[PDB]
């Protein structure tokens, strides 16, 4: 049941009224990325409040293409009340740790498709396609020969199955359509046609809306304001109105968590005018970059690469993309060069568009496997880790091993795999592991190729004949005078 | 061997120099729709001329997501020189008929994937997905149990394969990545970052660019002008520059064929302030609409529905979408409400987005199958016909009862046949199916067949005649003009009298 | 002595640092209108703070083209600290009453040019013209044959002079240039090039900047943000950067007083989707309008005309302009049709551009002179009252017949005076003239006086009572309440019954 | 009598129908500048055609704020049919030489107000101000003590009068309001509200519309297209619709003469990515520039300064303004920084806003007076010459020392006069003064005369020769070629060697 469009106008309701249309066991899809990006907060809030006050609705399933929240009690963490959620499928998990706590305690069924694949299966679902065939995730925990993307004991049902085409290895991910969507835009007209002029980006708002709509579901959309019918520029409209069933107006909608007023640099409308360890790793990771290369800097210790490039005066010489869609820009970015929808960005990543990718690691093993989705008994999920480390041309892992000077000190077989060293070699990709103290490469036979100066050399890694001390410049609090390799 | 990017700048070349980068046997993907929409004309012209002069390159494969050209010698027709093209996969075939001539004569390998599916497989190819699973096409010529999308005898290889998931039948369409793209935008910066502010629409420019790029191919993009680096609005940039390898600047780039200067109504930047058998059909088709319904703008005899709605004062009460991406608007539309990329539009169509679907028909058989992709010995191809007739809630076929110069006069509230068509369209068994009556009933759909003299509905026991035009004889003008006998409804009535009167009907649109 | 441009960049300072560049006896010009419109609040606040703390700078002269503030302690009230200002020339005095207090108590030299004339003289001063010649103000207190615009006893120097050209009388207003400007924009680039995309309007920001710049003065500009050199759209730039000497950035800059977030309907970027005595006057005033006429949004009892016209469904048949530049719109208005600079708006008014103008009155005398600039012991000033009442085609004064705790009921299609007002507004002779009955008649203008109980028209032999409210006695409620004897029109009629009925009047707007 | 607005809609007519509304002896004001900038060509064309065909209307007065045309038969040259025009006031005359021919031949009454003053008197007329007071033009041919701005024998009525304020001399220029306007914009809505998004600039379109409107006249506006009411951005609207009486829609409207399609760099929407005597002068002119200074380069031998500054690497370190309103930019110009209305630009100029100005000369006399409005028996007029040379801080005259097929070659770091000019330009006494040496010295301005072979500076005792070109002989090439004796500076020196070498100079811009 959904409210009728009186005189063709989309129903405008309060968040409280809107969430009362969600029935028991509905499948709820939540648009958004970290730190409030494109998040319909009033809808999440009103739902959490309704279950707190009435213990309804019951046993919902959640689909979260990416990780919402503040790595604490925001995002979808408020929906982690027992009996509200029974089932969850997310591209990233640690960003709303109250949800992943439940999965950890076997309280809910829990899957993790790669974030890229997951948004693709929503787009498939919009078109009533049963699933998608991808080699993304072969040889990692999402492979049914391993965990099948299941995150805990209680998760039984198979969603991913192995298939064959051209006598070759592919995964088939089942496409699940949601019943309910919490989406958001900046502005919409009286018929629901929506533009995103002040939003940080687009994510997969249109895909989510289509997937829900074509499932006979209810799309609920939060906006900051509404305008007169047919007055928005048709080339700015990202969501056609007939896809939207309920609009919630939040006049105090903020681009990000924190309630700062609209920033038009962030909107994209104007052009804006310490030698620690993180920086050292950042610094060294930049050595892997070249002119004309398309890269991606990951969530974590790598994030400082752009700043190092700016300092070394080579930032314009290459381009860094963001998995959620923004291309280029400086530190939400400003002065971006383009913004794609999230799904299309992953389309680009899957076919090996990235020349260089920079990823964090929680654990590494003797086979060159990398673990990030699970560490210390806690569920993080992948985010876009697998989308990016599967087919990218050069893969640069970054993190601490546990003149340099190691004050207070603290690389293992992995209980679960997020990146397969073996699959990477067979695809013929160059793999690095950059550390505070030493730098490895992966080979058929992990070759130590470099070690930190001021240091002394669960498994034994080969050793390079060229085994060297890392660039000295890397260790002075001055300008490295770095030069970006040619194209 | 794409040319290097001097200091980050995308190489700018003449169309002539750009096509010299096309080697023998390359797969060429051509962006564009009918009448010049988003067509990189100079790049087509440069390849056609290079072949005319040198007989190189040779044995190219062509992918055309939709039909380019003017139903004559424009579009990719200039590419139909013998030896240039050996293989072609197109969403529509009649728009560049010189190419469909080669297919007709078995000179080339020729496939017709449904247009929507086709552009989705290109998107799949960008992600290096092997193919897509879809039930779009089941029980029609694209089904391997029928023709498997092959258009002639010479076409042998199976690209479409029957598969099963969740106890359901689906088709697996192989995804093929191109090596070369002819794409287009209005403007790009010095690094290739491209906007479409004056383009009629977007189509699947980005998808093609990604598909070719990730296949190690060479993306060639025509633009009207180039601007300083990083001065375009990031939210207007549809194609990131690292996807583009060669830019061709054509200062005389036109929005459509014809050479007309830029029309900023067509651009989207400004708001703009005869009763014959075609209007007749359009009028009766509008009766199928309701308030709040989502329909498609039809190609052919259905194209008059918008104008009739405007005349009847109900145009604002429902929404018509164009297959290639535009949504709403009036007569290139102006005053559109949104423009989606073509692929997303078909995503929406395939999931049953349309409440009402309006399509032409060349032929209808006794099972209520419909044919448009082949007739009169010619290859027309699907366009989006299968993408839209597969899962729309109401499927409304529109056309005259006979073909071949049918002439009628509407006078005195009557239909008068002054010159009958030479060809029967309502035949016994379609040689080849574009739409399955059986599959529509299975999917629970509501099927109408509107003609100028009669209206039918598809039931389980076949076509029911439900309305007959005043002025027309049931036996001589209908039964005699069909190769099968339809069930005659006990509820058979005269077509609404207001339909045949040359004044506004005072039509009231049914409630949502 | 101004700060140097380092590397071609306009210096950016804090408000506190910026105002240290203001010497003793500088002439300071303050941009802005009521309730925070285009007000450089940080600069005013900083100047005020510096004086409070240090008792410098001293003996400034102030130019305020219009009235800033909230009729209380905001606007330039902070600048009324004894010793800071010695001299002020303002188009409006009541909006910052702490300053008007200083004038009333004879503590400063105080002048009132008509607001429109005032901004034209600043524009003259930019060009180094010594003054302007205008008939605006002839026959009023700004006429040197009365008060010469001087507001108190201590003000002596004649700024206004009577002159003659083509055998006609004109005023010559002396053009005075300021030394300092406090201006504002939404955004500027690194060289000071400034746009107004989120501002309520433009006022005379460019004119002020030019007048100060060409006087060797210091232009200080508050903005919300700054952007990269040469990245703003050239057609959006209202102030060339070389006119700006100091930029202050206030990222919390608010469109209006009250610190609300930017409202994009107010910016102009998006299109927005009880019968008391004030409504009665507004209703009767609406009868003076006709299709296609241009009027002015009035301030006071008139300002509900727009809302009455919307209730009656004729709001789109004519157009209301705001003296400060905005044209059209609804209740900062939204959905405006245009925004002119303020000086240009007044050029239009002065040449008789208004078909109809609506104005409040505090007092009317027997010659039909109207007084608003001073009354009840207080200095209010003119605003644009004189610029508008000087030459508009129809001049419609609106107000109640008596004042001070007047209470009326509109019941049973009647006016009932439950409590008569204390103060008679219709007096024998104005102490000071803001509008001249004599001059308007010389100019051939149609002058109305609309009260809740009576309507008059100015003729050669004085006010003619032309209409009287139902429910009111001629002798007791009108004649005994005026200090002169109006002529009774032989066609004396009841005011239209519909005015006093709490339902839509079915008013039909007269034809163009 | 204007045609009625139907339902509030501005009448749309053909140019032919539109000009039919012009009666005999109407005063016609024509918007536009050189080369088709903002020219309502269809309206000029249609008025010219009508007179040719009908010898009506008769005896029109013309006001042309600046010079329209191509120095031949375009612009208002088609209006030169004998008996159509009897009277003309223009800011520049040479641009439509068929009209200036009529004046030379004494067939019409003919005046030249300085271009800036002229546009300012139109603005004054909008406000019903009788005229303006300005010292712009004192001591020149526009000064009544000389020619009072009258260009021939038949012109007798005094429009300009000497006056006095504050013990200083000023000119009083009569403000004349036109009866008809030919204006132009890019786009307007159905009520006349007009945007200039693709126009080269704005000029004084609004001032013209207000002047004519407030004179009971008819405002005719050519546009490229029309749009639905109230859909234009209110901050983009430059002309309120109620000022426009007739619209003529020309879908083929072109930004400039020559019919090129719209150029969006010229619109302002996008950022665009030989050693001879003229380059020599431009180079020596550049020596006069300083960091952060505001200049204007004039049409003529100086116009190469921008390109030189780009070649030398200092183009971004100062700003050049165009008299008609555009600020900054490169070769119409693109990448502009701002565009002002023309009148405001001249306000800025009149108040001494220019640090440096570059102007051409046709003649110089022993007093350092300069002539350009008449020479060789032809009326050229002033353009902005007087507005710019009257008060700018530094005035740099640029030209050759002789005229009349002068041929020079620059070789071996020397100038070589290969064929000496026929005509001496440095003469004993100017027949008529465009710029006065005395007044400039009285105003304390720095005055330079740069030629290809010699540089002079103005002083109390006349011109000082301060620099001489290498390769040139003082006596034979300079003294023998002037009809007066200059002071030879004791500090006389060779002109910078670098000027004369066919490589970048390594010029470094001084900061004062």
């Amino acid at each position: 049941v959904k409210p009728p469009r009186i005189n063709g106008r989309v129903p405008v309701l309060s968040a409280q009224e809107a969430v009362n249309y969600i029935p028991d066991e509905a499948t709820l899809c939540v648009l958004g990325a970290g730190g409030g990006i494109l998040e319909a907060t009033t809808l999440i809030t009103a739902l959490a409040d309704k279950y707190k006050q009435t213990q309804t609705p019951r046993n919902l399933s959640i689909i979260s293409p990416t990780g919402l929240g503040d790595r604490a009690d925001r995002g979808i963490s408020p929906l982690a009340q027992e009996g509200l959620v029974k089932w969850a499928l997310c591209g990233h998990w640690g960003q709303s740790p109250r949800i992943s706590d439940l999965a950890e305690q076997n309280k809910i069924i829990a899957y993790n498709y790669p974030q890229g694949v997951l948004t693709q299966t929503l787009r498939a679902a919009a078109a009533h396609q049963p699933g998608i065939i991808s080699d993304i995730g072969i040889g990692t925990f999402v492979d049914p020969r391993q965990q099948g993307g299941k995150l805990n004991e209680v998760t039984k049902e198979d969603l991913i199955k192995l298939v064959e085409f051209d006598n070759k290895e592919y995964l088939y991910y089942k496409a699940i359509a949601p019943d309910i969507a919490f989406i958001r835009a900046t502005t919409c007209d009286s018929e629901g046609y929506a533009t995103f002029e002040d939003e940080v980006m687009y994510l997969d708002a249109l895909v989510i809306a289509q997937a829900v709509h074509n499932n006979g579901g209810i799309v609920m959309m939060q906006v900051q304001k509404m305008v007169k019918k047919a007055t928005l520029h048709p080339k700015s409209v990202r969501i056609p109105g007939y896809l939207v069933d309920i609009v919630v107006v939040d006049p105090d909608q903020s681009q990000l968590y924190g309630g700062a007023p609209v920033n038009r640099f962030i909107s994209g409308d104007f052009t804006l005018d310490p030698l620690n360890q993180r920086k050292l790793v950042a610094r060294r990771a930049l050595f892997e970059m070249r002119k004309g290369a398309v890269g991606n800097v990951g969530v974590g210790i790598a994030d400082g690469i752009g700043l190092v490039a700016r300092e070394e005066g080579c930032a314009d010489d290459f381009i860094l993309t963001v998995e959620t869609g923004p291309i280029g820009g400086i530190t939400a970015n400003v002065n971006t060069r383009a913004i794609l929808d999230m799904t299309s960005q992953f389309d680009f990543y899957h076919g090996g568009g990235l020349d260089v990718c920079y990823l964090s690691f929680a654990e590494v093993d003797q086979h060159g496997n990398v673990g990030v989705h699970k560490f210390n008994g806690k569920i993080m999920g992948t985010g876009g880790f697998i989308d990016i480390s599967a087919t990218s041309k050069k893969i640069i892992f970054c993190g601490t091993l546990t003149k340099l000077n190691i004050v207070q000190e603290g690389f293992i077989e992995l209980p679960e795999i997020t990146f397969s060293g073996k699959i990477a070699l067979e695809r013929g990709l160059d793999v690095r592991y950059i550390t505070e103290r030493a730098v490895f490469t992966l080979k058929e036979d992990l070759h130590l190729i470099e070690i930190a100066p001021g240091v002394d050399l669960d498994f034994t890694p080969v050793i390079s004949p060229e085994l060297k001390l890392m660039d000295e410049r890397l260790f002075i609090d001055a300008a490295m005078g770095f030069v970006l390799p040619e194209a």
